[PDB]
C-alpha cells in the first residue's frame, strides 16, 4: 500500500476513534461532535503532511533493511502514521493559537480558524487546547503497550515545550530584553542591537526546528526501535540546520512572494519581526542605510513598508542568500555523511528531507 | 514540618528548577527568565491552594497508618507537593486562557494576566501554554523513576482533556445545539430548551470537577501507592458530587456577592450562561415569568440585568438551594460511609474536602 493513502486512512481511523470516545466516555452530543470533527478537519488537513509523512518515510526505510513478520511491518507502519498525526495535530495547535496571538487573517489562502463566523476567539483558543490534548489521547490509546511509549511521550513533551519557548523568543524579538517587564507596555527596539545572527538563530531553532524536523525524524526512529542506528547529537544538529534553512526561506517569501502564491499577506516588516532579511541587512548596511531602516521598520504605514522593501532590494541580499545556501548545502552534506556510517537508510531519509526543503 | 510551609517551599524549589533548566538546556537569557518567573508567580500564587494541598492532605492521611522509613515519608510528602503544584499550574493554564477567552477583567481583585501592560494577549496565550508545559516537565523530572509515573501521567492527561471538553460545553451553553456550525455566526438561544438540570450538570462535571476534586484526591492516592484502599468508582462519584455543589455556590455568588467580596464584577447574566439560577428559575417559572426572563437574559443593558436579578430574587431560589444543599449533604455523607469501609483515612480526607467546600 502507498504511504500517503495509508497515512490518510489512519487520519480517518483516529478521528473516528477520538469522536467515538467523546460519545462513549465524555458524554458528548452529536452536534458538538460534528463541530469538533469540522474543527479537526479544518485545522489538520490541507497541507502537504511533510512532518507526519517524514515519520512514515523513516519507518519505511528501516523496514527495508530489517527482518520482520508481515503483521509486524503493518504494526510499525500503523504506529508511524499515528505518530505522524500526533505531530500534525501538534502543529495544528500551534497554528490555531499563533494565528489568534498575531491577529492573522489567512493562512494557505483560507481564513484562520478563529475568524470563522461560528468559531470566534472564545472558542478557538480552547479548540487549539483540544488539538494538543488529542495528541496525548492518541498516544495513550495506540501505544499503550509499546516499549517506546515512555520515550515517545518524553520526547513529544520536550519538543512541545521547546516550541512554546520559541514562540516566547519570537513574539518578544522586537523588544529590548533589558526592558521586558509585565508591568510596563513594551516599546519596539530603537537600536536593533538584538537583531543579530545568533539571536535570530535561537528564535528559529526553538520555534520551528524541534517540531518540524527533529520530532518527525526521532519519532520515526522510536516507532522503528532504531534509536541505536544513530548518534542522536548528529540527528539534532542536522535537524536544526535544515530547519533554520527552511525558516530563512519562509522569511524571504514573507517579504517577496506575491500574496496569492504566498496564501496570505506578509506583515513581518510591520510586525518588526527579527527576520533573516532584517538581520542580514543590518549586518552589511552603512550608517545612512541603518538610519533609514530605523525610521521605517515596524510601521503599518505602507509607504514605510515600501521603503524597507526598497532598502532590502538594493542591498543585494540575494548574494548573502546564495552564500548561506551554499554553506548549509555544505554542512548538511557533511552531516549526512557522518549519519551514513551508522545507518545508510537513516542518512537517506535525511537526504530526502533535505531535498524536499532545498527544492520548494 | 507544617504542610503548607512544605508546599510553599516546594514551589520555590520547582520554580528554581524550571528556570535553571531554561538557562542550561533552552538557551534562555536572564530577562526572559525573569519575565517567566513573574508570570509563574502572578498566575500560580495567591489562592488558597486548595487543590494542591488536598494531594498533600491525602498523602499525610496514609502516612499516619502506613509503615515507612523517615526518608520514605519525606519522599512521599515531596512527591505530593510536586503533584499538588502540577494541579495548581494546570489550573493556572486554564485561568489564564479562560480569562482571555471570556474577555475577563479581574480575578481575585487583580487584573487578569493578559491585561497587564507588558503582557498583552499575544504573549498571554503562549504564557498559558507554557504553564501547562511546565506540569509535564515537573512530572518527568521529579517522578522519573517512580512506579506511579505512567498512571499519574495518564490520569493527568484525561483530566486535562475532560477540562477542555467542559470548557467547550460551557462556552456553547447559550447556543442551540442543532445550530452549532463553524460557518455561521451563533445566535443566543431563544427557547432556553437546553437550560436543564442534566445539561447544567454536564457542563459543571467536565469544566470544574475533574481538575478541582477528582485529580487532587486521585493524585494523593497515586503518590501514596494507595489506589487499592479505594473503589475508584466511588471516588469519582463523590468528586463530581462535591464539585457540582462548589459550582452551584460559584453560580449563586456571580449574581449575588458584592464585587469587592467577589474579587470581580459577575457577568453570567449578560453572558447568558447556563447557571444554576437560570436553570432552577426556569424549572419553577410560570408562563409570564418565562417570557420576562427571555426578554431580558444575555443582554449587557444593566436595566435588563436588573430585571433578571429581580425575577430570581422573587422566585425564592434560596429554598431550592437549601433543598439542593440538603440532598448533597445527604449523598456525600453516604459516599463517605461507603469509602470508610476500605479506608477510614481516605474517607476522612474526603470529609475534610467536603467541610472546606460546604463552609466557604
Ligand atoms: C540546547 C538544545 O539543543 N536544547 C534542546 C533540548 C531538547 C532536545 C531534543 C528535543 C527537545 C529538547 C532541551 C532539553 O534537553 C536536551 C536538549
Ligand atoms: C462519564 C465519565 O465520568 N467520564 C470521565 C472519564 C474520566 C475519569 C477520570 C478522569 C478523567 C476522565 C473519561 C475517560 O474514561 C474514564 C471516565
Ligand atoms: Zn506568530
Ligand atoms: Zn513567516
Ligand atoms: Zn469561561
Ligand atoms: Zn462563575
Amino acid at each position: 500500500m502507498a504511504s500517503m493513502e495509508r497515512f490518510l486512512s489512519v487520519y480517518d481511523e483516529v478521528q473516528a476513534f477520538l469522536l467515538d470516545q467523546l460519545q462513549s466516555k465524555y458524554e458528548i452530543d452529536p452536534n458538538r461532535a460534528r463541530y469538533l470533527r469540522i474543527m479537526m478537519d479544518t485545522t489538520c488537513l490541507g497541507g502537504k503532511y511533510f512532518r507526519g509523512m517524514t515519520v512514515v518515510n523513516v519507518a519505511e526505510g528501516f523496514l527495508a533493511v530489517t527482518q520482520h513478520d508481515e503483521a509486524t511491518k503493518e504494526r510499525i507502519l500503523h504506529d508511524a502514521c499515528v505518530g505522524g498525526w500526533m505531530i500534525e495535530f501538534l502543529q495544528a495547535h500551534y497554528l490555531v493559537e499563533d494565528d489568534i496571538m498575531d491577529g492573522s487573517v489567512m493562512r494557505r489562502g483560507k481564513p484562520c480558524w478563529y475568524r470563522f463566523p461560528g468559531v470566534t476567539t472564545q472558542c478557538a483558543i480552547n479548540d487549539g487546547i483540544i488539538l494538543k490534548s488529542w495528541t496525548q489521547i492518541m498516544a495513550w490509546h495506540y501505544f499503550a503497550d509499546r516499549p517506546f511509549l515512555k520515550d515517545l511521550l518524553c520526547l513529544f513533551q520536550k519538543v512541545d515545550y521547546a516550541t512554546a519557548v520559541g514562540q516566547m523568543y519570537d513574539v518578544t524579538s522586537m523588544c529590548d530584553s533589558n526592558k521586558l517587564d509585565p508591568e510596563v507596555a513594551q516599546p519596539m527596539t530603537t537600536d536593533f542591537a538584538e537583531f543579530t545572527p545568533a539571536i535570530y538563530k535561537r528564535i528559529v531553532k526553538y520555534k520551528t526546528t524541534f517540531y518540524t524536523y527533529l520530532l518527525p525524524l526521532v519519532m520515526g526512529l522510536l516507532v522503528s526501535e532504531a534509536a541505536a542506528s544513530v548518534e542522536m547529537n548528529l540527528v539534532e544538529r542536522v535537524a536544526h540546520l535544515i530547519g533554520e534553512y527552511f525558516q530563512v526561506q519562509d522569511d524571504v517569501m514573507d517579504c517577496f512572494t506575491p500574496p496569492e502564491q504566498l496564501g496570505k499577506v506578509g506583515t513581518d516588516i510591520e510586525d518588526a519581526k527579527c527576520s533573516w532579511l532584517a538581520v542580514t541587512f543590518l549586518g552589511k548596511a552603512n550608517a545612512a542605510q541603518v538610519a533609514e531602516f530605523k525610521a521605517n521598520y515596524g510601521e503599518k504605514d505602507p509607504a514605510k513598508v515600501a521603503v524597507v522593501k526598497r532598502l532590502y532590494s538594493k542591498a543585494n541580499l540575494q548574494a548573502d542568500f546564495a552564500a548561506y545556501e551554499a554553506e548549509v548545502v555544505r554542512e548538511v552534506e557533511s552531516l549526512i555523511e557522518q549519519l551514513k556510517v551508522k545507518s545508510p537508510t537513516f542518512a537517506e531519509s535525511v537526504a530526502v528531507v533535505w531535498e524536499k526543503t532545498h527544492k520548494r
